[PDB]
């Protein structure tokens, strides 16, 4: 049949995606690792899942509204190509500026301070992903994928080359 | 009918969004307003404007090139549910850096400097988004929505693992 | 015909887009100029590469997920209008910190060092894109765009005014 996705699940760490509603447009995606980003700092945090998109798709694995609207984990969102097989990463940076300053809290994905019992002292800015919290989302769209004809002009002359905020 | 898009306007500062072109893709989106952003500052900037995305799309709200590449003002894209009837809110930081110095001019979404008759001392790389200016713009693509089917093994087997520049 | 893109290439620096696969959702694009971008320095790199993206679709100027994730290189997604017949641009930013401290080593967009026999001073974290190297990429999606109709109240009420990281 059609209007279903194969989802692989690498590792026990894994979560299988889930829609928050039905009126919803993407399935959450967890982490399967829990990382320290300090400012300025950047990684691939892995999820355990591959998935199988047909083809005449694209999926968006991009960032939700809370997590980058509260901190600044920024998520460069991926293209996954209709045949990538392999482990979805989250290609993430902590944008926070590195101002050498220091304290005893990390921040959690909800800029909450975390409070532990043992002190330690990390780099002001920095941020705890736990294993298991939800940091994106995949929204899968269709494409066109026509054949490329070069032209030494085109079919038809309105907007032409105006851009970069013409008007 | 269909080929409707159903808009609220939530205040007197509100606006009705707008197509440039018929060729364009997207509605531009006013700030409903005044907001000075110091650098490194994020904010969700209101538009008191809401909608009613059916199902079966998502709307991307998003940058514009003119402002995206004439300042450092970095929109993350949201992705409006088919659903949020909410008051839609621009995700927005300032991504100057904060080097300590001092100046008399703000800076508008052109990059121009704003002269005022009282002078005030702002950080430098600070700006100011005006009320009923244009920060935004919607694009509405529809999406594939399917049921999750989990697997040992896919369907088949050219790509693979390969990501990440793998070529 | 359809299922077919009109491309202009507009100097003898252009390179034709190619598709890696044929699984694979967009069309690599070439930058047409070698730039030395500092931290922190914006730039618009011309492609010499126009085209004519037919109504009822948006291109998606966009990031490969390897210069991404190796390098502080930014690329702001551009949405070409389906009309755009200009050249195109890669709206970019070195999102390096400007640490003020300086090297003899460029970095390249694979994050590797540049060794080059003549000895130059560089600010730390600056990058060269050369010309004819993979940078962008182009994915092509189907639009909705409706006619917007005024109301104050919608259609029908369960996510409602529910957002940025409710659940
Ligand atoms: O955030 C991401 C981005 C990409 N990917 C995977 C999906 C995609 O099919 C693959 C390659 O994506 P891109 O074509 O955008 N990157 P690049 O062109 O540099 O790598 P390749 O040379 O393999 O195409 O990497 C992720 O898992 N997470
Ligand atoms: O820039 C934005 C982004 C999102 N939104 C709204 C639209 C969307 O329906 C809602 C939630 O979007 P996400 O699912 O991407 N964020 P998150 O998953 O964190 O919130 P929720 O838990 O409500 O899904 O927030 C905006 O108004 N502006
Ligand atoms: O990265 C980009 C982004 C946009 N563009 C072009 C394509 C698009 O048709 C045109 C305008 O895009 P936007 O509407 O997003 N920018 P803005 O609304 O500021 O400019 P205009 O006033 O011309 O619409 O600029 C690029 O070449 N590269
Ligand atoms: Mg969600
Ligand atoms: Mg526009
Ligand atoms: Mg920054
Ligand atoms: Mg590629």
């Amino acid at each position: 049949m059609t209007n279903t996705l194969q989802v692989k699940l690498l590792s026990k760490n894994a979560r299988m995606p889930e829609r928050n509603h039905k009126t919803d447009a993407g399935y959450d995606i967890f982490s399967a690792e829990t990382v320290v980003l300090e400012p300025q700092e950047k990684a691939v945090i892995k999820t355990d899942v591959a998935v199988s998109i047909p083809e005449g798709y694209v999926g968006l694995l991009t960032s939700r509204s809370g997590v980058s609207s509260k901190t600044h984990l920024v998520i460069e969102t991926g293209k996954i190509d209709a045949g990538y097989h392999g482990n979805l990463g989250i290609n993430i940076k902590n944008e926070h500026e590195d101002d050498k300053m220091q304290t005893i809290f990390l921040r959690n994905i909800d800029n909450e301070k975390i409070f532990e019992k043992e002190r330690h002292l990390y780099k002001l800015g920095s941020y705890r992903i736990e294993k298991g919290e939800r940091i994106a989302q995949l929204v899968i769209v269709p494409i066109w994928t026509p054949e490329l004809k070069q032209v030494e002009e085109f079919e038809s002359v309105e907007r032409g080359e105006k851009g970069f905020g013409s008007s």
